[PDB]
């Protein structure tokens, strides 16, 4: 959708793992990644629902 969902996997630094979701244009689709916490991007969904809405074709 917007381009936000289309930047890169970022799973930054930070030890405050938390497991995120984020869209991979190649796929069409979410997966799930670990973001430490601290400098990350705006592709980044705490569910894969959330992920799926926001950026995904259908």
């Amino acid at each position: 959708e917007t381009d936000i969902c289309k930047l890169p996997k970022d799973e930054g630094t930070c030890r405050d793992f938390i497991l995120k979701w984020y869209y991979d244009p190649n796929t069409k689709s979410c997966a799930r990644f670990w973001y430490g916490g601290c400098g990350g991007n705006e592709n980044k969904f705490g569910s894969q629902k959330e992920c799926e809405k926001v950026c995904a074709p259908v």
